[PDB]
Order: C-alpha cells, then structure tokens, then sequence
C-alpha cells in the first residue's frame, strides 16, 4: 500500500513541477493571440 | 523502511502543502495581464 502511494504522489510531484513550469513561464510574453476558429474542430474531433 | 516511508509521506506532506501555497501565490500575481492564461490552462488538461 506504502509503495503505491509513493507511486502516486511521485506522479502528482512531476504534474505540478511541469504545472509550475509552465505557469512562472506564463506571465512573460502573453498579450495577443489568433482566434479558435480551429479549436472547435479538435472539440469535434474528439467528440466523434 | 516503515521508518523511511512515513518520513517520506511526511516530507510529501510538506511539499505538497508549501506547492500549492506557492502555486496559489503565483496564480494571485496575474490579476490585470491578458485572460489567454486560462486557455493554456485548460489546454495542458486537453492534451492530457
């Protein structure tokens, strides 16, 4: 039981250092972007 | 090793605690810049 829960938190220990990551690499260079004309299709895509 | 564990489970404890008040800290400094933080946000879940 001891082992897999350190399997577990071991994976939850690299989500949130790579959530990190990419959250202190954010707040730089984010101030305009194209639309999501095309977003919808990956939506759709995964739908069917 | 039972030893070993739960001082491992407690450092986790206090990893996980401290991360996510850092994380907390860091969402809170972004309150003006632009909403395209959320979108990423939620794209890092959709590839997942």
């Amino acid at each position: 039981l001891e082992e897999a829960l350190e399997a577990k938190e071991e994976l939850e220990r690299t989500n949130k250092m790579l959530k990190a990551e990419m959250e202190d690499l954010v707040s730089s260079k984010d101030d305009v972007g194209k639309n999501v004309h095309e977003l919808e299709k990956s939506k759709r895509t995964l739908e069917q």
